[PDB]
């Protein structure tokens, strides 16, 4: 196996449109979440989220690129196109067959599908766009990419909901680790912020509903909590072998040791009180990765401010790793970014390579009182600057599908 | 790295609702081709497909849990039910953490988010159903299936259009040669047929309009061809480790011995003329299965009876296999099936394992008047018995993303 390293690194947040301005509201316990103005959400139970705020597509595309393409895919392209600059990696004929693309979706095209629907069924089938199935597939922002950019390696999406960044990431490390590539582009975006994504999620009674106090909303492990906050964004790493890297002077941000996956096989939406699948999952990354439990710094949780989930995880960690359990620093992002679905596990890698090179953990805000059995360093309120060699990023998602990735300083 | 081997298939397709039933049909060069039943076309310029019929999603679920899936996932869990039965496993707490699921679809739940959305514009938002995201995303299959079956081992979903199927099974096989899994049931499901789906492709002018004669639509390399036929299904495979299959006492199947990726990086939605993509994808393949060009026996083409990717496929086998193109067979199974877009893979998998099997290509029906250029043996009209060892699976998809599948007697 080869080793993998991180080249590049490109996001859009509620709390930024690039890496620095992100890491920047990350580190000041800034809240990225406000009540939604792109639409009328009056008459619904939740009203806030984390908006993408002052996108400038033109700054990538053209009008005429953009009015094809889902803002999902935009905001995928965004990232992507951030990160591959970031790396300094020129792409050529001699090098454009090992350079490959997964960027991933949870739910993917919802706006589109909601625009052509209103046509649809006010006009029927002929004023639907032409370009309307190949502008809202999940696969267009690795295709896109690779026509845009000339990548003939891998190209290819992954789409396991609130899971597909960690998934997306670790399966591109995969491609690069056994020979199939010598560069990836890597992570999520999501844009769910319309009716349908509102409306599914509000059916389902997920989300909070502290519309007096969006900022607070999001509080994970907090006894007040409440739901999930829904929130939009991308996330894209540049992953890179390691002889590649260093063969042409790549600034290197840290190493990917280690990816882990498995299955909860329990129930479609909630996880199992004991997290035993994520349990598992942090386990196998850690065998992955060859590394000791005792040798994790830092966790960035995938505490999404729901009742079942917040407590599994920390059930999970207890499980993994015992008395270290109490050693090592949990925070949760979301807790000021809220929950970007399928762009949630790349933001929330690219936060823990941050962790890496800063040695800083980000703090989980709103954290006011901790509930029954939520005792462990979950870094309440304030960022807290301390050792960190090894950090871990865990996701999971409907159908029970966990991730979870290994980074360490290089 | 640990060779795969096939214990187990399942299916829905037009021609049946299960493997032996398809392959019946595909053998006698039947068309599961028909005008659309379930909707009102009148006002479409497509009004025929390959629609499942007679599906009873009872054998499989209760109606209460169907209900909440879209039937890409009903039609998933299908096949996948069937090829895990079909396999003889036995699922137990010594293996359950070693068998995980890699099934995905192209465009997943598209009738399902047209019937909420109808439902969000006409009654409001508290009409959009609980289940609605559950039981729309397309990472859903290998959800159910896990909690239906009880595996914990990798659990995800690949979407790349019409490439899905080839990149599930491919990739669930890398898990297993590497050593993430002993067992991966993969495949894909699709039900685009939907006033979206058959809009959608109707704006982009993609489908074939021959109304008249449903079952002469499909007519890959013919000169009277007008694009692809649009239909629904599922494909399942068990992908097994061999000393796994060989310790049960597994019914094998056969071996897979190369998988292949590319991007064509050329354009969103047509193929390069020369067939380059597939031509780097088809190599790729070839060279990860160790093989001499001339010992590739059977190739089922993408053969989706458009204009361009048609004569962009016989491009690329000439480039990959020179003289040799001459003797081998080459056949689309998309004459009588259709174009199950993201399960297309799945099937065409199964008809390439059993070509292997039973010593026999496939026929291209509707194959009446070969085009400029199109001068291989594509089996026009009836099946051929001949000596297959390996054969070749082709899929090309919407973003220039291509796949291969080698397979090899066992
Ligand atoms: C911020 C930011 C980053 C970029 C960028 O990458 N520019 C595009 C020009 C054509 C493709 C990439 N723009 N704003
Ligand atoms: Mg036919």
């Amino acid at each position: 196996r080869r080793r993998v390293v991180i080249t590049g690194m490109g996001m859009l947040s509620p709390l930024g449109l690039d890496v620095p301005s992100s890491w920047e509201g990350i580190l000041a316990g800034r809240s990225g979440i406000a009540p939604i103005e792109h639409m009328d959400l009056s008459a619904y139970s939740t009203r806030f989220g984390g908006s993408v705020k002052g996108f400038n597509v033109e700054e990538y595309l053209s009008a005429k690129e953009a009015r094809k393409l889902d803002l999902f895919i935009q905001y995928g392209l965004a990232a992507s196109f951030q990160a591959v600059r970031d790396s300094g990696l020129e792409v050529t004929d001699a090098n454009r067959e090992r350079i490959g693309v997964s960027m991933g979706s949870g739910i993917g095209g919802l706006t589109n599908i909601e625009n052509n629907c209103r046509s649809l069924f006010e006009q029927g089938p002929r004023r639907i766009s032409p370009f309307f199935v190949p502008g809202s597939i999940i696969n267009m922002v690795s295709g896109f990419l690779s026509i845009h950019l000339g990548l003939q390696g891998p190209n290819y999406a992954l789409t396991t909901a609130q899971t597909t960044g960690t998934h997306s990431i670790g399966m591109a490390a995969r491609n690069i680790a056994y020979g199939e590539a010598d560069v990836m582009v890597a992570g999520g975006s999501e844009m769910a912020a319309c009716g349908l994504g509102l409306g599914g999620f509000g059916a389902a009674r997920a989300l909070s509903t502290r519309n007096d106090e969006p900022t607070r909303a999001s509080r994970p492990w907090d006894r007040d909590r409440d739901g999930f906050v829904l929130s939009d964004g991308s996330g894209a790493l540049v992953l890179e072998e390691l002889e590649h890297a260093r063969a042409r002077g790549a600034r290197i941000y840290a190493e990917l040791v280690g990816f882990g996956m498995s299955g909860d096989a329990f129930h479609m939406t909630a996880p199992p009180e004991d997290g035993a699948g994520a349990a598992r999952c942090m386990k196998n990354a850690l065998r992955d990765a060859g590394l000791d439990p005792r040798q994790v710094d830092y966790i960035n949780a995938h505490g999404t401010s729901t009742p079942a989930g917040d407590i599994a995880e920390i059930a999970a960690v207890k499980s993994v790793f015992g008395e270290h359990a109490h050693a090592l620093s949990m925070s949760s992002t979301k807790s000021m970014t809220g929950h970007l679905l399928g762009a949630a596990g790349a933001v929330e890698a690219i936060f823990s390579v941050l962790a890496l090179r800063d040695q800083v953990a980000p703090p989980t805000i709103n954290l006011d009182n901790p509930d029954e059995g939520c005792d462990l360093d979950l870094v309440a309120h304030e960022a807290k600057p301390r050792k960190i060699d090894v950090a871990l990023s865990n996701s999971f998602g409907f159908g029970g599908t966990n991730g979870t990735l290994v980074f360490r300083r290089f």
